[PDB]
Order: structure tokens, then sequence, then C-alpha cells
């Protein structure tokens, strides 16, 4: 059910702060990287930090954040590429996608594209 986002960008899991804050960790052990992906329409998910009890959200910006509440910012293109690994494009803001750098602070979705490793990510159990 539950799973953890490792990025290929430094081997950093997707963090999900109970204040809202997203960033990436290293350690398996952080209870804040276990993650709920639900499916919406096909292909388009939502993806929750169970700990947390937080949505991620892409906003207007480029800026990534956790909401309580399920909006708009909150569903995301689940791809899987020819490499094997998930992208996750924002479904409002269509060219943009979540992304961890290899200091493991998020980037901003206004600075990704295709061919970055920072987008790539491979769900694993947790």
């Amino acid at each position: 059910d539950p799973k953890r986002l490792y990025c290929k960008n430094g081997g950093f899991f997707l963090r999900i702060h109970p204040d809202g804050r997203v960033d990436g960790v290293r350690e398996k052990s952080d209870p804040h990287i276990k993650l709920q992906l639900q499916a919406e329409e096909r292909g388009v998910v939502s993806i929750k930090g169970v700990s947390a009890n937080r949505y991620l959200a892409m906003k207007e910006d480029g800026r990534l954040l956790a909401s309580k509440s399920v909006t708009d910012e909150c569903f995301f293109f689940e791809r899987l590429e020819s490499n094997n690994y998930n992208t996750y494009r924002s479904r409002k803001y269509t060219s943009w996608y979540v992304a961890l750098k290899r200091t493991g602070q998020y980037k901003l979705g206004s600075k990704t594209g295709p061919g970055q490793k920072a987008i790539l990510f491979l769900p694993m159990s947790a």
C-alpha cells in the first residue's frame, strides 16, 4: 500500500513533514517518507504523506508544499518512462514536474523538464 519515492538524483526519498514542508532524506527509517499514491482518473494520482496527513501540491510559482486538503494543485500525471522510472507532472501546471535536487532540497517546478535526473523516481515498498 504505502510506498517510498526514491529519486534518481542523489538517492533521496521524497519527505512530507507534518507542517507542510517538502524535502528529501536518504534515511529509510524516516517516518515522513511513507506515502500513499491514490489513483483519481486513469494515470493521475494524488500523493499523501501518511504521517503528516497532508497532500503534495505544486503551486503556480513552482513551489512544492503539502496541503491539509485536496485541491486542483494536488493531482499529478504518473508516467512510467522508457527507463522504467516514474515521473509526476502537475495536472494544472502541465509542463512542471515534482523533482529533487542532489542537495536534498526540492527543485522549483518551473526549472524542471524531460531528460533531467531530478524528475525520475522509483516507487518502493515500505
